[PDB]
């Protein structure tokens, strides 16, 4: 049996509205021994709000058990640590796993939107390029709109550790190059928590 | 018991005839009880014996690490034949087998586009230079900067990205000082593919 701790979404810490949870998933469970048990510490002070989803069987006679903590925003980003405690009979001592953010001071991204370039303007479609960089620590989203209407054909690379130990990225928009020579506003939104409300775009247009 | 593990060629030591590609099968967690490993080398399921294999190592954690290294030849990679490494032990069951090749699909050429600095970032001491790399399959590639035929040092390159027609795409980032930007110096990204001809192809830059 193997236990895994997974973060909170970053939009879910940075927006008050919505709710940040911390994922502990248990795989490998024998059908032998299906019993397990959780336990959830803040800073070592033992906590009860978890609760345990449905466990799934997968395609090699195990089980999948998952527990789910929701957690305070503000808790979250003042970097308190937290820690998932199982136990089961197969294992011969309790499991502890730990996580917490990122330690550090946190640095204002910069973003930078780029035309496309003269030579893609042969093809029928362009790319349009958001340049993320000199942000800590590596949580960010990074989403692109269009007159107020969100655009969904757009993909995201991961946050790269540059070398001034900061990170970058690059966020890829392809539109139809009709829309782009007809004069459409393009942004660019991002969301870090050492930003000014969490939050800042960028245009771009021709 | 012991465990296996099966590495790729260099994506530059399959694209040049000068370079020699090898695969590397690695055998960890050997103990003492049984510190004796025999390999088997098998290319499309064919045995083939002119495999180097290395003396084992005693780690520090009371186990031995065994190496088998076997050299590959360029087209045989790139036309998508198995390597399969099989290792027997005698604290094993079964013997292991692991199979490693190319990823399977047809070759896509990639298309490459110099992007120059934003116009806010010029307020800067440095300035980012862009190369977009894009609609490429497979994944295995190698970008790099050069500027007046010399490599560049300051910059990275983000991972392959699965796009949304299924082929991938990359950034490669070169930050320069100002003052070299704006001077005129020609900066140049090359790229090394399978699908391009030649494996390479260059896209410069300068103001
Ligand atoms: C029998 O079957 C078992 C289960 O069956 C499934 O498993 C596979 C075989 C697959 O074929 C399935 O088809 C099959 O059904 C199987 O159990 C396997 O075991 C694997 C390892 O043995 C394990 O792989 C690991 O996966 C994790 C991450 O897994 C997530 O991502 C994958 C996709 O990559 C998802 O498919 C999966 O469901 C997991 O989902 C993520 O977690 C949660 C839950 O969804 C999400 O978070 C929440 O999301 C919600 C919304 O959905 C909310 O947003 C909420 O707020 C969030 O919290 C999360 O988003 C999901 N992810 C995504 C992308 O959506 C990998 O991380 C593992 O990689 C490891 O790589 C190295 C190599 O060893 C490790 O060292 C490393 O460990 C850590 O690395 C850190 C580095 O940063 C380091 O600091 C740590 O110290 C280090 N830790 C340790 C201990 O060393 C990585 O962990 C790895 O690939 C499979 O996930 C698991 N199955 C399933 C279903 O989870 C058995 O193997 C199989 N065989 C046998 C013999 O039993
Ligand atoms: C006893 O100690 C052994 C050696 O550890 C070292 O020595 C001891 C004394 C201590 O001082 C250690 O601190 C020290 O590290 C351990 O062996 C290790 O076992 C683990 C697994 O148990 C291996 O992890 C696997 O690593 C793969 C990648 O490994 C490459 O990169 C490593 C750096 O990140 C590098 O150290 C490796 O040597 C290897 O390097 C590549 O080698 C090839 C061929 O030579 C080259 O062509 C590449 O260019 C090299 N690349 C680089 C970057 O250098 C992972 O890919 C692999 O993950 C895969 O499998 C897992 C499942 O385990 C999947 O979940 C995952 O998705 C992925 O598919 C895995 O993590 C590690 O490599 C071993 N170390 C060595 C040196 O071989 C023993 O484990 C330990 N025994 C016990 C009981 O503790």
């Amino acid at each position: 049996p193997s236990v895994f701790l997974f973060p909170p979404k970053p939009k879910d810490t940075l927006m008050i509205s919505r709710t940040p949870e911390v994922t502990c998933v248990v795989v490998d469970v024998s059908h032998e021994d299906p019993e397990v048990k959780f336990n959830w510490y803040v800073d070592g002070v033992e906590v009860h709000n978890a609760k345990t989803k449905p466990r799934e069987e997968q395609y090699n006679s195990t089980y999948r058990v998952v527990s789910v903590l929701t957690v305070l925003h503000q808790d979250w980003l003042n970097g308190k640590e937290y820690k998932c405690k199982v136990s089961n009979k197969a294992l011969p001592a309790p499991i502890e796993k730990t996580i917490s953010k990122a330690k550090g001071q946190p640095r204002e991204p910069q973003v930078y939107t780029l035309p496309p370039s003269r030579d893609e303007l042969t093809k029928n479609q362009v790319s349009l390029t958001c340049l993320v960089k000199g942000f800590y620590p590596s949580d960010i989203a990074v989403e692109w709109e269009s007159n107020g209407q969100p655009e969904n054909n757009y993909k995201t690379t991961p946050p790269v550790l540059d070398s001034d130990g900061s990170f970058f990225l690059y966020s890829k928009l392809t539109v139809d190059k009709s829309r782009w020579q007809q004069g459409n506003v393009f942004s660019c939104s991002v969301m870090h928590e050492a930003l000014h409300n969490h939050y800042t775009q960028k245009s771009l247009s021709l």
